[PDB]
C-alpha cells in the first residue's frame, strides 16, 4: 500500500515547483519554504517519517506522481476536471484565480482575456493561466518554466503582461512596485493534494490531516504565518 511504501523508506516524497511564493519558494537563505512546504512536514510528521521535498517544473510533477517518483504532489495545484482524469485531489486547502499582472508605466491596463489579444502574454507551461490563454488564437503566449523567468520578461518589457494565480501575483507585485495587477480574478480555483487514484489509503490520511489542521486553529496559524508580509 501507499503508506507502507512510505514508511519502508522512511520519508515522504513531495513533489513541487519552488517559484510559487508563499506556497512554495526560495528564501533570502537559498532554502526552500511556504505554507505547503509547512503542509508537506505536517502530513510527514503525522506519519512518523522524515519530509523529502523533490523540487522540479511544474508540468513535470503530474508524470512523475504517475510514474512514481513522488509519492504526492502539493504545489499549489488547482483541483481541475481534466487532472482528475488521471489523478486524485484531497479535500480544498485555499481559493485562487487567474489575475494578468502588467508594467504600471504603461497605459495598458486590461481586465480580460479578450483584452489580450494582439499581446504578448507570459505563463507558467502547463498551469491554468497557460490552459485559458491557449484557448485564445491572437495572444502570441510565451511559455516559461519558472515564475521569475515570466516576471523578468515582462519587466524587462519583451512581454505584455503575465497570467498567473491571485495569492501569487500578488506576492511577485509586493516586490515589484514597477508591476501592477489589472485586472479583477478571472476564474474560482481550489488548490487540492495530488495522489494517485489507486493510493486512497494515503488520500483518507491526508484529508484528516487538513481537516484536524482546520479543526485545530493550525490552519488559520499558517495562513497568518504565509500571508503577513
Ligand atoms: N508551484 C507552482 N508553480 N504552482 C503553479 C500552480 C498554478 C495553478 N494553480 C495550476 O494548478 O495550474
Amino acid at each position: 500500500m501507499a503508506i507502507d511504501e512510505i514508511k519502508s523508506r522512511g520519508y515522504l516524497l513531495v513533489g513541487l515547483s519552488a517559484d510559487f511564493p508563499p506556497f512554495e519558494f526560495v528564501d533570502e537563505n537559498g532554502n526552500i519554504v511556504g505554507f505547503d512546504v509547512d503542509l508537506a512536514k505536517e502530513i510527514a510528521r503525522r506519519l512518523g517519517v522524515e519530509l523529502k521535498i523533490v523540487d522540479m517544473t511544474f508540468d513535470g510533477l503530474i508524470p512523475s506522481l504517475l510514474t512514481k517518483k513522488i509519492d504526492v504532489i502539493i504545489s499549489g495545484m488547482t483541483i481541475t476536471e481534466e487532472r482528475k482524469k488521471v489523478v486524485a485531489f484531497s479535500d480544498p486547502y485555499f481559493d485562487a484565480g487567474q489575475v494578468i499582472v502588467v508594467r504600471k508605466d504603461s497605459d495598458f491596463r486590461p481586465k480580460t482575456y479578450e483584452d489580450l489579444v494582439g499581446k504578448t502574454v507570459a505563463v507558467q507551461i502547463g498551469t491554468t493561466g497557460d490552459i485559458e490563454v491557449s484557448k485564445y488564437d491572437g495572444i502570441k503566449v510565451v511559455r516559461f518554466d519558472k515564475f521569475t523567468d515570466a516576471f523578468l520578461e515582462l519587466k524587462r518589457g519583451r512581454a505584455d503582461a503575465v497570467v498567473l494565480d491571485s495569492a501569487t501575483a500578488r506576492a511577485f507585485v509586493a516586490k515589484n512596485p514597477d508591476l501592477v495587477i489589472s485586472s479583477g480574478v478571472l476564474s474560482s480555483e481550489q488548490y487540492g493534494i495530488a495522489v494517485r487514484k489507486e493510493d486512497t489509503d494515503l488520500l483518507e490520511f491526508i484529508n484528516s490531516v487538513l481537516r484536524e489542521l482546520k479543526k485545530s486553529g493550525k490552519y488559520d496559524v499558517l495562513i497568518e504565518k504565509w500571508f503577513s508580509e
